[PDB]
């Protein structure tokens, strides 16, 4: 039909039910070609993508228990490499908004009676949505009853909580977040230990924390791999899309050098924080004499701006 569309359908069963027009228009093959949608936000970390997309297409073609939320997956390796990206892409596709991602900070999680808090933090998170990606951010803080629980969730895709009414989880994505071996893979490396070393470290640190019990409950473990310089580079592309749709209204065109985008990625990389600093970094160094030239006067409507690389910092030109 042309004057009524797909979207206006499904926005009435949405509405009525609370199941997201995604998931309603699922089917109408996307799951197919996931991969894609994720990789439009998330830059290198094909291996994590993969897993998550296979995950989701296994209990999309019915292969798992459907006592279970959809995909469960711990996320190790380095923070600032695509996590919390990948997380929130996951809901925005899956499930349409990323106001549809629960954040729990499990640095808040640490002091025994911190079980109340969550049964209800994340109960009623849930229960409201119970269409949601739940990010349990470095899981390896959390107190060990705060861990039980988690278990709970891993189960049979529902959780108990204060009044003893049951909240489903079986819609739910999980998704736990770690450092663990990371800074000290980089301690090892600062300290000239041996190869072998530093993975022995590594392994029995991960055995403290995370027990088989535990693992085999989840659907997959990923390992986020450090950034090549490539990928650094396309971050760093990506997250100008905002500032160049800004300066779109006034016509202006910003165009960055080879060495303008190595400036900025040398400069907002570094393997502690991996990209996150690389905003911060953006806004100073470029954003800032961006707009001393615009209220100068030295750039105009419609100007093309070229951006490159000098001793000072970035210099700019018009053409």
């Amino acid at each position: 039909h042309m004057e009524v569309t797909e979207e206006d359908i499904a926005e009435i069963v949405s509405r009525w039910t609370g199941i997201p027009v995604s998931k309603l228009l699922e089917g109408e093959e996307k799951l197919l070609r996931l991969e894609e949608e994720l990789h439009k936000r998330v830059v290198g970390q094909d291996e994590a993508i993969r897993a998550v997309a296979d995950a989701i297409r296994r209990a999309r073609a019915g292969l798992k228990d459907p006592n279970r939320p959809i995909g469960s997956f711990l996320f190790l390796g380095p923070t600032g490499v695509g996590k919390t990206e990948l997380a929130k892409t996951l809901a925005a596709t899956l499930f349409d908004t990323e106001e549809a991602m629960i954040r729990i900070d499990m640095t808040e999680y640490m002091e025994k009676h911190a079980v109340s808090r969550l049964i209800g933090q994340l109960t009623e998170a849930v229960r409201r949505r119970p269409y949601s990606v739940i990010l349990f951010d470095e899981i390896e803080k959390a107190h060990p009853d705060v861990f039980n629980i988690l278990l709970q969730i891993l189960d049979d895709g529902r959780l108990t909580d204060s009044h003893g009414r049951t909240v489903d989880f079986r819609n739910t994505v999980i998704i736990l977040t770690s450092n663990l071996g990371s800074p000290l893979i980089l301690e090892g490396l600062q300290k000239g230990w041996p190869y072998e070393r530093i993975r022995d470290e590594v392994f029995k640190v991960l055995q403290q924390h995370f027990r088989p019990e535990f693992l085999n409950r989840l659907d997959e473990i990923v390992v986020f791999r450090p950034l090549t310089k490539e990928q650094i580079r396309q971050i760093v592309e990506i997250q100008l899309s905002y500032l160049r749709a800004r300066l779109a209204e006034k016509r202006i065109s910003l165009e960055l050098t080879e060495a303008a985008k190595d400036f900025l990625a040398e400069r907002g990389y570094d393997p502690v924080f991996g990209a996150r600093p690389l905003r911060r970094v953006i806004q100073r160094e470029l954003e800032t004499p961006l707009a001393q030239k615009i209220l100068a006067g030295e750039v105009k409507e419609g100007d093309r701006v070229q951006v490159d690389v000098g001793p000072a910092g970035l210099v700019f030109a018009v053409p």
